[PDB]
């Protein structure tokens, strides 16, 4: 369904900004997950603050209800060495909900036109 | 009344499609269960099947409804025993009985695709759903 | 795979943007179009908000169009398919016709917008054709 | 406020139904649980569903968005071992009359734990 499609994307799209590690999007990730965070979540990723680590989305199950089950690799090289680096396997155990719009900043708004909050976030490895 | 004959048909195909696993019917049970929910209950049902590589065909489970009442103003409650078999054997297998609590509502057939109206052209919507073990 | 995941957001979301009229959100849904269009896709939807044929002069506050998005497929090559309802009222039910949009698309550099656009759709999702047809089923 | 007291009670009541092992009482818990469970969650604690342990419960800081923090201890049985946890709950309140007319006689407010995972401390 579309409401599926919807949570699919911003899920993935919450993943990829929380747990990406890239200096020089950092700050712009950072902010990311602000505003698609609930102000208690957002408040508590706040709290747990060259190498590149990058996402990849396996797939994705919401059920239907406000929890959301997203399994991904997060890839981590040294940059300068040649490969890809070291690999492992994840899943986000994320809980979320939409909020009106208008209760966020214009900048949050623009960001997350959805008004999508993630209220709760944990990773476990797979 | 003609209400409560719709309505005791939905709710009861409406838990048939819902709690039945067998894998010969299962395309069909599984698009009956899209048809007549809610986008979040379509997926709070599908999401388990995204059970189907779990069970294969050595797995069925089957639905009798025993009564059905439905509670004014858009809830019913559906008492039906599930029946679960190896698919290989002789006997009865194991029988639990239960009761689904279903909010329910008739939304607008036109929003609807072509397959979906056609086998659903009232509306039958349901919006919550949940499944308590028998007790008094 | 997320490819599909990404795509099918961004078609069902042009889709609404583009066919929904509310004047309590049409400010915003223009500015979506305009965000996630090519120029001449841009104006060709723009376009219908002016002169003196301006749809909302003709419309203002007084009728409502809602979208229901049925199913999305992207077709391959950067081409997509969205079946969706269109549902009209004037402030019962109104009156549904189901219609198929078929969308050329890409991702194409997102530093080319102003920073508004880049904010909303930081992939540079991108519409290069636009067209809706009827629904006739299948056959 | 009364909501607070409220959540610290059935969220409270959770933890003890689910944490508490005692083989006269395992089958009341059990179906405790289950009423005060979302039908996912409910789902989710039968699959993981496989001496005496009592639960003491030390605090209750609900966030008043529907996230509740428990700490609390578990003793088997002297005095036998007890060790100590941190519960994170998600919750939230649905309408009493979706649900059985006997999941409503033990949960009258309709609490439902949609989430729920254990911590040590
Ligand atoms: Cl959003
Ligand atoms: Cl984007």
């Amino acid at each position: 369904s579309y409401d599926t499609v919807r949570d699919k994307y911003w899920l993935s799209q919450y993943v990829i900004a929380r747990e990406t590690y890239d200096w020089y999007t950092l700050q712009k990730d950072y902010e990311t997950v602000g505003m698609l965070s609930s102000p208690s979540e957002g408040q508590s990723y706040a709290s747990q603050f060259n190498v590149r680590t990058s996402v990849t989305i396996v797939s994705i199950v919401p059920n239907g209800k406000g929890i959301g089950t997203v399994r991904f690799a997060k890839t981590t090289k040294r940059t300068n060495e040649t490969g890809d680096g070291e690999t492992t396997h994840w899943i986000a155990t994320i809980g979320y909900q939409y909020v009106n719009p208008s209760l966020m900043s214009e900048s949050a708004r623009l960001t997350n036109p959805l008004g999508f909050n993630v209220t709760s976030y944990r990773v476990d490895p797979e």
